[PDB]
């Protein structure tokens, strides 16, 4: 099972490779993660040079596998039972009045450590808009996520918003959509529909000299 191999601390490997309206850049993630408490603590660097878009607007891209499952809904755990063959996650996220992300990331593991991978393509957004500008506020405003059985396929999907604020006043909301698939083809668990509830914080490294994030993860599951 899957879901044996959350049982202690798991070191986590996050790789993004993205490009917002031509401007290419990297991002790398490490840090471990405890779903038995449901903690993340996670430290992200712009291995490229200077990011070219918000911290916060990458957050939700960059593992719901760590979610705490109380027991008696452990059987509705899709993300964990898909590992270690992992599961394709992939998002289209609409900025209002600015630019779209598309997200494609295999969650995985490779060894011992859980590996979130990701391609992000963005496009049409504004280059003195809040995002391309740099007009969010660094901090987060996190909201529930409603899991829901992909009834269709053998999987499952959410759509929710995210909503960043904006440093001159007002809010960027981030309009989320959400498609998850095993990429394995053992049997899959098809949860019951089911709220993902986060607390994350943002903060520095106060002796990193490279654009970073920091970044510390509560999340939980409720029936």
């Amino acid at each position: 099972k899957g879901e044996e191999l959350f049982t202690g601390v798991v070191p986590i490997l996050v790789e993004l490779d993205g490009d917002v309206n031509g401007h290419k850049f990297s991002v790398s993630g490490e840090g471990e993660g405890d779903a038995t408490y449901g903690k993340l603590t996670l430290k992200f660097i712009c291995t490229t040079g200077k990011l070219p878009v918000p911290w916060p607007t990458l957050v939700t891209t960059l593992v719901q596998c760590f979610s705490r499952y109380p027991d008696h809904m452990k059987r509705h755990d899709f993300f964990k039972s898909a590992m270690p063959e992992g599961y394709v996650q992939e998002r289209t996220i609409f900025f209002k009045d600015d630019g779209n992300y598309k997200t494609r990331a295999e969650v995985k593991f490779e060894g011992d450590t859980l590996v979130n991978r990701i391609e992000l393509k963005g496009i049409d957004f504004k280059e003195d808009g809040n995002i391309l500008g740099h007009k969010l506020e660094y901090n987060y405003n996190d909201h529930q996520v409603y899991i829901m059985a992909d009834k269709q396929k053998n999987g499952i999907k959410a759509n929710f918003k995210i909503r960043h604020n904006i440093e001159d006043g007002g809010v960027q909301l981030a309009d989320h959509y959400q498609q998850n698939t095993p990429i394995g083809d053992g049997p899959v668990l098809l949860p019951d529909n089911h709220y993902l509830f986060t607390t994350s914080t943002l903060s520095k490294d106060p002796n990193e000299k490279r654009d970073h994030m920091v970044l510390l993860e509560f999340v939980t599951a409720d029936g």
